[PDB]
Order: structure tokens, then C-alpha cells, then sequence
């Protein structure tokens, strides 16, 4: 009955694309579906804390999380919903710019029914991306941003 | 460099999302992408034949093809395409409403570099679907139409 | 519950390995199992529940009949196999086919693709490229028989990519 | 050039035989390959077979470092129960970034469900990361997770289908 997934992937991969994709293949079942987004990233519910729309989601079968990094209660939700028998489809960036697991994420992986790491192309040679490269000098983990601020890249260009 | 990957699988199990997840990948890597669909379902390009929009894809990096069971021409294209360097994605419905192969679709398959077939949910049972059931009488092949003519269908409920 | 399950790509791609990865998940749970192999490749990295060779896959319907999974070896060689995987998934078992999807000619290997649209799940796998050492889809024949059946393996064939290929 | 795939799975997924179809795909195009296995895992269905160490270096060893010489000399590097290996990070990033393809077969989970050991931080990491599935051994839906039978406590306990069942979710939980 209840299970989690987990979409893996650097910046530019189509984690969320991936993500509406299997979430609407319920919906079009008839499957009633929900989809959180993380509320600071403004490049369908927002929400900063899992738990601000918990409510919402006991009422639904099929539950969707993007950018799932951010959420700091990520795994008691995911846990919890699934195991009262909701499907959820998270997508999420597994590392930082530094290559280091992003939040509580990977605490997903041993949970998780099903896990993929999507790739993206690497827009410094043009050869698979596993990873995402800050371009400026931000220190902190958390500064939202785009292609304007980030790279998708090969492990090559991400030591360049 | 060049390339044909393939995306199969029944109606409504997200080929058009995953075609245009690949090919936006390339795009944000700033490659100059193409999608071509078949102009006649009207529920990038149309086209009916593909050698129609040949010089198009000609000046183009990354070449979409939707609803690839349609093209009478899919084998000539993708290989020419690939073998002039470019990255062809195709996706197709692998069978007909009869479980048959639809059209020169699958004549691809030893062409191609990547093949994946999608699932869909079953409409009539909800566990996973790898098949097309016609709901109405009509025995030709092409009939355009969504969830109102067809049910993406399990082995069981495809037999009834 | 009854289905197919087809793993495709070039030689040397591993493709009986996932076979039979896919039987012993099940064989490990409890299930019978029958894989079955073409009796005309008697290459022993093509060697070795119950291990059948056949010519026809009705050849050994008889033990099929009596287990839950049947995977079966080189598909493509098989006169019988979209019919014989067809019945036995209505009948309820679980096939598990590994096949080659293209000849030495990039041309569709007997009728191994018609399982496509009946199975549940398809997977193309791939190799190294035994030329330039990229990703390989193809397999390439090193000599000039002309014929679609040539049983061999690395002595008489290479996989490759699609440059190394028209190379 | 180089990278780190990596293969989680619970236990009787066949995360190692998916290991040794990727390491022979390259083996049989003339790469020099090492398979490394936990040298505590002592059972007969987890030993090297003798085709594979016949044609590439197979190796126990409790540390990663132990072997470091002998994976310097080649080209694909397999790890089989990455889980046990205290020094898999390390091993596995410094090896692909001196050129090699790291193929690492891993649990992800504990009996607990935690992760084991260091072994999610090579997703992060890593080019290429998968997980299988097994069959659940108490109702045969696909099974993600290991159930440990007895009661032991510690994470460490060698063992196979007498000491273990993959199962899904509902059977974890009993
Ligand atoms: C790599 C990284 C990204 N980010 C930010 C940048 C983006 O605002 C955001 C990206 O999250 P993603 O999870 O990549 O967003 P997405 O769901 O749109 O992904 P996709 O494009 O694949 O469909 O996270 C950080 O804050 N810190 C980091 O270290
Ligand atoms: C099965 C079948 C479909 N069709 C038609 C119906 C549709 O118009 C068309 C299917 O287009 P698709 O893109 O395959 O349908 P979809 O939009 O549900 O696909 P997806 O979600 O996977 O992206 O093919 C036939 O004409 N004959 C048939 O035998
Ligand atoms: C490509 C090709 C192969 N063959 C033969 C050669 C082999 O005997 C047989 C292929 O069997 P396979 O099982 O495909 O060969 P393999 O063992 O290398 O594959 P894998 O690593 O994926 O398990 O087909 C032909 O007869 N004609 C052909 O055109
Ligand atoms: C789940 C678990 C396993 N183990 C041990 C048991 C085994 O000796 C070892 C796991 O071996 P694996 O190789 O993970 O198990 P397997 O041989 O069934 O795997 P596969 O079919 O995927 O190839 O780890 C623990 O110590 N703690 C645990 O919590
Ligand atoms: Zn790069
Ligand atoms: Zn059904
Ligand atoms: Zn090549
Ligand atoms: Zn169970």
C-alpha cells in the first residue's frame, strides 16, 4: 500500500519534471494527489516544515515533495504518511555544492521502497553531470539560484 | 556523439514528459533542440512524415521525436540523424490497442543506443500497467483520443 | 500474475548474469524455478532449480508447466518464443527473457522484438566498447559469414559502439 | 575518465551479482579489474568464484587502505559490503579521481532501516547510484528493506536467509 520514492539528482536533471511525471500517472487513475514545494524557492502547496501541511496530506493518497533537501522533517513525514499508506514521491538534490549530503535527505534512502540519481549534462563540457557547482563564493549551504549561480557538471569540471 | 534513445511504454505512463525532460537537459546546456509531434493528434513541430522537417533538424543538435509510432519514416530518420551526429530521442507507444507493434517503432530497437519501456497505472485495477485497451469497437488502428477512448491496463484487465 | 520481462542488448553485456539475477531473487523466496537455454550454444561462458536445453521452447513445456519462473537464455534463437512466453504468462508464471535485440546486421534478431509489446517491463543493457571503450549498443562480427547464425563469442565477435561499428 | 557507481539494495537483491556483471563487462574488454570483498563475511554464498579469480585480482580485506597498492595497478574496482568498509569515502573518491570506474555493491539500510555505516555519503559522491529490490521472503511483493530475525542487538551480525529476510514494508513492521 504506502511507500516512499526518492528522485535523486544534481541542479538541471529534471528532478521535478521526473517527479509531476509519476505523480500524474496517478492522478489520471484517479489517485486524489498533493504536491509540496519549498516555499523560499521562487524561480500545489508551499511550505518551509513538512509538518505546516500535514493536515492537508492525510486526505490525500499520492503526496509529492519537491526540493525535499529543505524540509528539516523530511523523514518522520515521509515515514509517517507512508506508513498510514500514502504513496510519496520525493524530489531532491542528494548533495550541496560541496558534495555533501543535503540536509536529512539521505536518511530517505534506507526508508525508501525506490531511489534513483537522475543526471543532468554538464554545462562546462558537455559530458554527464552528477553534480551541482557554485559559481560565486556563498559559504552557506542554502542560496537559492539558477544557471545564473549554478552549473551542473562532471566531476572533471567540478575540480577544474 | 550521435545517438537514438528510445522511450516506450502504454498510454499514460509519461513518455511525452520523460522525451521532454531529456531534451530540456540539453537545452539549459544551451544545444539547439528540436521536438517534432504528430500533427495529426491535436489533443515544437508538427509533422506527418519527417523527411518533412529534415532541414530543420539538420541545423539542430538535440532532435525530439513524440508519438513515434506514427512516423512511417522513424527508421530512416533517427538512423541518418544519429549517424550526422545528433541525439535523437523517440517516444513511442510500443504496442496498439491489439498488443501488436505499432507501426516501424520497435525496428528502432537494435538502432538504439538507450531503450526503456514506461509503465502507466492500471485504470481498472491500479497495479502496474505495460498495456493499451481500446474501450469502444473501432478495429483500424489510428484512433486519436485519451482516457475517454483508452485504458492503460494490466496483463489481467487487459483480458478483462 | 503472470508476466514478461525482456532484457535486451549487444553480446557481452551481461544479459544472462541479470537473468539470472532476476531467477535466484525469486528462487531465494521459495519459488520454483526452470531456465531454460539454446542447446545449439554450447559455449561454456554460455553454460550452466532445473537447467534445461532446448531447440524449441514447447520442447520443454512439460517442465515449464510445473514451475512458477521460467527465465530463458537467448531468446532470439528460439522459434517459439513470443508464443510459447505469451502462453506461459496467461497461464500465470513469471519470463524472464534475455535476448539480443539486433543480429551483427543492426536488424531486429528473429522475433524477439513482438515480445515487446506483451511484456511488462524491457530493459536494453549495455557493453564496453571492445574498439574505443565507450558505451557499446551493437555487437560487430570480426568475420565475413554472411549467415544470421554464427554461434561464438570474443573470438568471433566484438561489442561496439556505433562509430566503432561503421569502422 | 574516472567515477563511483554505486548499488544499494537490501539484502537478496543481488546487489553483488549486478557488481560482477558490471566489473566483467569490462573485464571482457581487457581492462584490469580487482574485486574486494568484507573479509569478515565469511559464507559460502558471498566467496569469489573461481571464473573470477581465474581472470582479475579478487581480495579480502577488513580496510580499503590494506589494498591500496593492488588498486592502484588497475583500472575498475569493485567493493562488495561497501557497508563494512570504515574507509569507503576515502577509497572510493581518491580512486576515481586518479582515473578509476568504482563499482561498489552496498546495503543501505541496517536491520533498522538507518543507514549503515558511511555508506550514503558516496551518493553524493557518485556518477551513478541504483537500488535494488529483493522478493519479500514473508508475503512475495518486492521487498526494500532487511528484517533480522533474532534479537542481537549489534549492527554487525554475519549472516544470510537464517538470520535475515528482505521483506516490504508491511512484513517489516510484522
Ligand atoms: C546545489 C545547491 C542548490 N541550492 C538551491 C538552488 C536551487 O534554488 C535549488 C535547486 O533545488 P532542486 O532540488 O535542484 O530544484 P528542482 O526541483 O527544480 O530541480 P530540477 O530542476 O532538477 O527539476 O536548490 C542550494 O541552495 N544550495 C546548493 O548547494
Ligand atoms: C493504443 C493505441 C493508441 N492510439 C492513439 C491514441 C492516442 O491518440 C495516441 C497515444 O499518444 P501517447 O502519447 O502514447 O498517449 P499519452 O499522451 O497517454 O502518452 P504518455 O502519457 O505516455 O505521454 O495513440 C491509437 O491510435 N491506436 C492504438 O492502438
Ligand atoms: C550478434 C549475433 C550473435 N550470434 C550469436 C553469438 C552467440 O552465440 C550468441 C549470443 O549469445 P549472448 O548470450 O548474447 O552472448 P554473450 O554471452 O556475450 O552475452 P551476455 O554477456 O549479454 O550474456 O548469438 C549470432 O549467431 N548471430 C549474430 O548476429
Ligand atoms: C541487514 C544487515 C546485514 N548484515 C550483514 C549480513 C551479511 O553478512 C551482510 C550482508 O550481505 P549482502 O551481500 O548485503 O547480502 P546478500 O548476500 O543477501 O546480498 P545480495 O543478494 O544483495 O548480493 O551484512 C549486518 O551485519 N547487519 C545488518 O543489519
Ligand atoms: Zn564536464
Ligand atoms: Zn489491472
Ligand atoms: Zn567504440
Ligand atoms: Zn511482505
Amino acid at each position: 500500500r504506502g511507500q516512499i520514492q526518492v528522485i535523486l539528482g544534481p541542479m538541471f536533471s529534471g528532478k521535478s519534471t521526473e517527479l509531476m511525471r509519476r505523480v500524474r500517472r496517478f492522478q489520471i487513475a484517479q489517485y486524489k494527489c498533493l504536491v509540496i514545494k519549498y516555499a523560499k524557492d521562487t524561480r500545489a502547496l508551499p511550505a518551509c516544515l513538512l509538518r505546516d501541511v500535514a493536515q492537508e496530506a492525510l486526505g490525500v493518497a499520492v503526496i509529492g515533495i519537491d526540493e525535499g533537501q529543505f524540509f528539516p522533517d523530511i523523514v518522520e513525514f515521509c515515514e509517517a504518511m507512508a506508513n498510514a499508506g500514502k504513496t510519496v514521491i520525493v524530489a531532491a538534490l542528494d548533495g550541496t555544492f560541496q558534495r555533501k549530503p543535503f540536509g536529512a535527505i539521505l536518511n530517505l534512502v534506507p526508508l525508501a521502497e525506490s531511489v534513483v540519481k537522475l543526471t543532468a549534462v554538464c554545462m562546462e563540457c558537455f559530458r554527464e553531470a552528477a553534480y551541482t557547482k557554485r559559481l560565486g563564493t556563498e559559504k552557506e549551504v542554502e542560496v537559492i539560484g539558477g544557471a545564473d549561480k549554478y552549473h551542473s557538471v562532471c566531476r572533471l569540471c567540478y575540480f577544474k
